[PDB]
Order: C-alpha cells, then structure tokens, then sequence
C-alpha cells in the first residue's frame, strides 16, 4: 500500500506569481539606481541559473548558493553594477515577504499527515529548505525533508530519493512523490518504483503527460489517487 508521499518544494508548493514578484523585488533592491531594467537582470538570470540547473542535473552536489552566486558574479560585471555581497540574504528577505503557498497546500498536507509519512525532497541547499519552508510556515507539517546537500546529488539522481525512502522507512513501491519537472522529479522517482505525478497548473506539459504516472493540475487530486491506489 501507499504509505508515504513526498513533495517537491520550489514550482510545487509555492505560487509562480509569489515566485515572480520576490525575484523581481530582489532585482529592484541589487540595482537600486542603477540604469538598468530590472525586469530585464531577472529574464538574464533565469536564462543562466536554468542552464546552470540543466547543466548540473543528476550530477554531484554543489552548493546552489555558489552557483546562483557565481551568476549574479557574471551579471555583475557584464552590466557593470556593484556585486551584491549579501545578494543571498537579500534573497531569503523577499522570499519570506512575498512568497506564497498555493491555496491548497496546507489543506492537502493536514489531510495527508497521520495517515501516511509526509516529506519533502528538493534540491535546495538544507538551510534554504528550511528557511523555505519557515517562511511558509509548513515546515511542521513534514515528516522528513530531504535535500541535495544530503544525499550529495541532485535530482533525478537516485541517491537522493533514496535517501528520503531511508528516512521514512518505506520502500519505493510505498511511496509517491509528486513535483513539477517530469525528467527531475517524475523521471527520478520512477527509479526507486515510487508512483509519480507530475502538477501541471496550467496545462502546459502535454508532451510529457507519457513520462509520469499521474498528471494533476491540482494537489487535492493526490488525495484521490492516493486512495484509489489501496
Ligand atoms: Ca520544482
């Protein structure tokens, strides 16, 4: 039987619209002054920090901190503003202001917590995962976090989810884990036999509908599945 489900954190818990208008203060406060569009920076940065993300996919652990700064380091010099040497406390400061939670993410975590083992795999530094989830104020709501730090992998490495069926005690077959990256997350649970589903808010992964098991656009469906699963 199903017995324990797991949660990707980043694009899976909190809103793409929190997420957007954080990034963007963040950019606001390193700029400043400076002649530069703001909304121009953050396009320029999430164009290199997803190369960055693709390239060290599945790939030993490095610390996501050196490798968002060692982007803002880039943007730094290619625009010719001042590096922001507390670019990572800014980022932390905005996150815990605007982020979000989806509106269904505490409901589905209580529903789900008692009855199965509740946790959380991302590939987030650890002490961004819980400053994430304090910020949030969900960070009780999990029976186990495990991160990339952690298991000394990113995902769709397999040490990873591994690492979070050790903690919880259940096999994979015992398990889903549901997230938002159909190679990352779906992809990557396949291979320990966990059950995955993929969120898909807007509709915007057909492509990949093949690569998971389950496809929903709202994480009340987990509850379902889960059930109709035992
Ligand atoms: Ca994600």
């Amino acid at each position: 039987m199903i017995r324990a489900v797991f949660f990707d954190s980043l694009g899976t818990l909190n809103s793409v619209e929190g997420a957007a208008k954080s990034h963007l203060k963040i950019m606001e406060e390193v700029l400043g002054d400076y002649p530069l569009n703001p909304k121009t920076l953050l396009d320029e940065y999430e164009k290199l920090t997803r190369e960055a993300f693709s390239n060290y996919a599945g790939k030993p652990y490095r610390p996501l901190r050196d490798i968002l700064e060692e982007v803002m380091r880039k943007l730094a010099e290619k625009y010719g503003f001042k590096y922001p040497e507390n670019f990572w406390e800014i980022s932390l400061r905005m996150s815990q202001r605007y982020g979000e939670l989806y509106p269904e993410v505490v409901e589905v975590l209580k529903s789900l917590k008692g009855k199965y083992h509740v946790g959380m795999i991302t590939d987030s530094d650890t002490e961004q995962a819980m400053a994430f989830l304090d910020a949030l104020g969900i960070k009780d709501l999990f029976d186990s976090i495990t991160t990339s730090e952690e298991a000394g992998f990113f995902k769709p490495h397999p040490r990873i989810f591994e690492l979070a069926l050790k903690k919880a005690g259940v096999k994979g077959e015992e398990a889903v884990y549901v997230g938002d990256n159909p190679v990352k997350d779906c992809g990557g649970s396949k291979n320990l036999g966990m059950t995955s589903i993929l969120l898909d808010r807007k509709g915007e992964k057909r492509e990949f509908w093949d690569k998971c098991d389950f496809i929903v656009s709202d994480l009340r469906e987990v509850i379902k599945i889960v059930d109709e699963l035992n």
